[PDB]
């Protein structure tokens, strides 16, 4: 219902760490690690910041065809075959200039996850454009493209959600939590996950990389979406159901993200079951279609030559099987307690540190 | 919805502690502290049990005196103080055996927790039949009684709840998590509670204590309540709310115990307001009943010259309006935070630790 458990999570992570969370240097900067530790002004991100507002231009392209479209001259397999390659063209740019130009912890993460996000709204705007075009103003379409674009969905036609409500005055209520949790992150990382500055030792390793994981879970899905909507006044504000009450890994991909899991149910799932292609491929297709965005999030801007995340999320599949199986045999806190073990020592929490080792 | 939290927690405790859990004399003992941790049968718990069975006598006491009030020769307040001095032997016997006899971890603290659920039970009995009465069979009346005494109710009358149904043959699947629970327990005192075998540390301390009151909260309250409702078909099986969602100290108390506050409210709350009394003296009797059950429980065992624990209850009544004020200033997340602080610095849990550093 609430945050409770989060609170007493906070509350017990401020008290084991009493000795430097009381005692710093606090008289001129309130931060609890750096005052510049995510970034700093002295980093060249200029380039960066230029390339996110070049990456504008692929949903203008979009625009442009699907205008263009009612002309006679232009055909159906000619659209199809440019909104392939302004897809392909505007994930290839922003990995190029990731790998020519410098990265770091947030400033080269943040040109990856948005190329995916544009990435996987721009084959929504086309596929939903295909679909409403199949069946037999430039201002209007424009705004809904816009609005589609910055609203917090993958989804196209988001109009028929609404807010019906001025949005809330006072934000900063919410927005500054999330500067104070972002804080703690940062003291996280500087403790608990220093390596190198008794047959195994991993899962003792695994123990604060989860809490980095749901913390980075609260910051982004529950403040940063729920900013989003109500600024934009988007009418539905779900975006993730109980992915912790989850009997099985399987279970978990469908409730820790509804926009990501309702493009993959609508874009992937769907014509699968309209085409009469079992949902068995379409497992592979979905989960093809989010470790090429698990991998270009972590990979690309540090350096990759072994113990790729790819691999670690296909591997998903065999797992969300055998987890059913599990789970189905031993009921359902047996499975809760292997899912959260798998989570733990295979799952998302441990690509992330499996790269920090390395670099 | 579930137990999801704490299942994540349970798989933190086992993955940190790697190097005990999985590697232990499990060849012969598959408990994970010792083979007869909180008792043996080489302890004098004979007496204990003795008495316990003796305990009973009290009830057929307040049966033998409310069917004897059906005679005219006995009058009201002779009955009234009948009940009030069987309630007083009902308490003070055991309290007696405690200190006269041995006393360990789980032996000597079973006899005072039934001592006063017995004692609650006696005065709601009395208290119910005075009302039933005041308004202008043998075997069903003891039946009645018997059912109400067993049943995990502290309120008279609990057949207007039913279960209407047959009870779960396979209750091991239940049980037998909580002789599992229990040992974990016994690991976490083991590793995390070992004092002796900067300006301040307890924070420090109270991290650990806190996860095991909430195991204890979920041995009691959610596994062991719900067994005895079921075995019993007794209706009603909310024996708590979400009191982790309090917003301040005062809320914890309704939330975290329904029978309790369901006992206080009908029984302090309910003729104070009928006896026009306002509720800011109900809260200390409401305290005042709560600390002598929270004071015998752990100071009459073991030894009790200092820290006493009626003070650490009883300093709730301020603790509740200013945890109040501060939430209705600070919003509910605020109000939270400082009530989790507040139960870990000076809450109930401490109380344990206090008379363990003692001894
Ligand atoms: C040039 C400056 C731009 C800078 C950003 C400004 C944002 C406003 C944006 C765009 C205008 C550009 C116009 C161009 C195209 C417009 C199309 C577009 O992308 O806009 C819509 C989009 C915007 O919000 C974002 O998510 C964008 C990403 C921003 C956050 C990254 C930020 C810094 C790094 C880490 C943050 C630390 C983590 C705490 C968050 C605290 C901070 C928040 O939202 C959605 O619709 C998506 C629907 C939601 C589902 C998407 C799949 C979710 C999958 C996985 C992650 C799972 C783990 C969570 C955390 C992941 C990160 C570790
Ligand atoms: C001779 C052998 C008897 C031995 C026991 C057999 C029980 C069956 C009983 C009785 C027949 C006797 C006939 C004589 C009179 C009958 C009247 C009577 O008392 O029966 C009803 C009663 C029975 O259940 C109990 O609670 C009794 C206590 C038993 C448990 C203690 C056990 C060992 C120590 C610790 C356990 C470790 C903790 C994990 C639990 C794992 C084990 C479970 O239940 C209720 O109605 C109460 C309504 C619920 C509200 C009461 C207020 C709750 C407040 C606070 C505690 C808050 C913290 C929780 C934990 C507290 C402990 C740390
Ligand atoms: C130096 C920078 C190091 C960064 C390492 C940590 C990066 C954290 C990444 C977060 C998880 C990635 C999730 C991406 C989801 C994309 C959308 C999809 O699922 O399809
Ligand atoms: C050696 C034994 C040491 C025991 C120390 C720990 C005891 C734990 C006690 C649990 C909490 C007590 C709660 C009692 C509630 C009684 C009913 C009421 O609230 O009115």
């Amino acid at each position: 219902s609430h945050a409770g458990l989060f609170n007493l999570c906070v509350v017990v992570l401020i008290a084991v760490n009493s000795r430097l969370i009381i005692e710093n240097l606090m008289k001129y900067g309130w931060l609890i690690r750096t005052d510049f530790w995510f970034s700093s002004r002295s980093l060249r991100d200029w380039p960066l910041f230029m390339c996110c507002i070049s990456l504008s231009i692929f949903p203008l392209a979009a625009f442009t065809v699907e205008k263009l479209v009612l002309q006679k001259y232009i055909s159906e397999p000619v659209v199809i075959f440019l909104h392939i390659i302004i897809t392909m063209t505007e994930v290839l740019y922003p990995v190029y200039v990731t790998l020519r130009c410098d990265s770091a912890f947030l400033s080269g993460v943040t040109l990856m996850l948005l190329t995916a996000i544009v990435w996987l709204k721009l084959v929504s705007y086309a596929h939903t454009s295909y679909d409403i075009r199949s069946l037999a103003s430039y201002y209007v379409s424009l705004k809904s493209l816009a609005y589609f674009m910055v609203a917090p969905t993958l989804c196209y036609q988001p109009s028929y959600p609404r807010s019906a409500c001025i949005r809330k005055g006072w934000v900063a209520r919410q927005f500054a939590k999330l500067v104070i949790f972002t804080g703690f992150m940062g003291f996280i990382i500087e403790q608990y996950i220093n390596p190198i500055v008794a047959i195994e030792r991993v899962l003792k390793l695994s123990v604060p990389n989860l809490y980095v994981w749901l913390c980075m879970f609260y910051c982004f899905f529950h403040l940063w979406l729920n900013i989003l909507a109500e600024l934009l006044c988007f009418g539905d504000r779900e975006f993730y159901k109980d992915w912790w009450n989850a009997k099985s890994v399987g279970d978990y991909w469908r409730m820790w993200n509804m926009p990501v899991h309702k493009w993959m149910v609508r874009h992937i799932y769907f014509p699968c079951l309209r085409s009469k292609i079992p949902k068995t491929l379409a497992i592979i297709i979905a989960f093809l279609v989010s470790a090429v965005f698990h991998e270009l999030c972590i990979a690309v801007p540090c350096r990759l030559f072994k113990l790729w995340a790819f691999l670690g999320i296909m591997f998903q599949v065999p797992l969300v099987f055998i987890t059913n199986y599990l789970q189905e045999r031993f009921g359902s806190t047996v499975g809760n307690m292997i899912f959260w073990f798998i989570f733990c020592i295979f799952g998302q929490p441990m690509c992330v540190l499996l790269y920090y080792h390395d670099l």
